[PDB]
């Protein structure tokens, strides 16, 4: 349901907030797909200015930094 994109992958820890978003988001009450995107084209096509991006539903708000489980719940809850 919540479409979640993951720039950078590689030197971007998101793969922290990666597998805490997707348990969360789910269980939270709404399945959400994320998929990676490997490609600055497709990284600043985003619109955010770091690497570790993290867009949701169209709308970024993670950017140099990946958000924590807690941070999740407390930004959705």
């Amino acid at each position: 349901m919540m479409k979640i994109q993951i720039y950078g992958t590689g030197c971007a820890n998101c793969q922290m907030l990666e597998k805490n978003a997707r348990e969360a988001v789910k269980e939270l009450g709404i399945d959400a797909e994320f998929e990676k995107i490997k490609e600055m084209d497709q990284i600043l096509e985003a619109g955010l200015t770091a690497l570790p991006g993290l867009a949701v539903d169209g709308e970024l708000k993670i950017m140099g930094r990946v958000a924590s489980k807690e941070e999740i719940k407390k930004i959705l809850s």
